[PDB]
């Protein structure tokens, strides 16, 4: 669990979206595992607008933050699950680090702000869904 709260938006993993998120849907992309819904109260998270490949992520399965080097956003094969058949997820960034299924939603940050949220993992690797390109989150 976990979300990005910026302005009047709530950014979450699409496979963990609630009924309220679908009733207040702004945008969703299955290929990116992202869903953005609207909120009545303001959000104060700052989105990083950058090309950083180092940062820190929150890992709820360990209750610890971890520094990571991560790849550039791209198309990576993600194995079939109860939410998706086997497919390439786009805008995904990989790093060496611990993750477990309940870790989706943990924020990845750099000095510039929020980079994305935990989306995939397995075998000593953790995958992050990038949000830096979603310029409309600020506007
Ligand atoms: C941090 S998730 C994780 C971590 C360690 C081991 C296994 C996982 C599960 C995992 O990767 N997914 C299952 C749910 C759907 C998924 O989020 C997607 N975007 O397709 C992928
Ligand atoms: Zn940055």
């Amino acid at each position: 669990s976990g979300a990005i709260y910026v302005g009047n938006y709530r950014v979450v993993n699409r496979h963990l979206a609630t009924h309220n998120d679908w009733a207040n849907l702004v945008w969703e992309d299955s290929s990116r595992d992202l869903l953005v819904s609207s909120t009545t109260a303001q959000g104060c998270d700052t989105i990083a607008r950058c090309d950083c490949q180092t940062g820190v992520y929150y890992c709820s399965s360990r209750r610890k933050h971890y520094p990571v080097s991560f790849s550039k956003p791209s198309l990576i094969f993600v194995e079939a699950s109860e939410y998706y058949p086997a497919r390439y997820q786009s805008h995904l960034m990989l790093a060496v680090g611990h993750s477990e299924p309940g870790d989706c939603g943990g924020i990845l940050r750099c000095q510039h702000g929020v980079v994305g949220i935990v989306s995939t993992g397995g075998n000593g690797l953790v995958g992050f869904a990038d949000v830096r390109d979603l310029l409309w989150l600020d506007e």
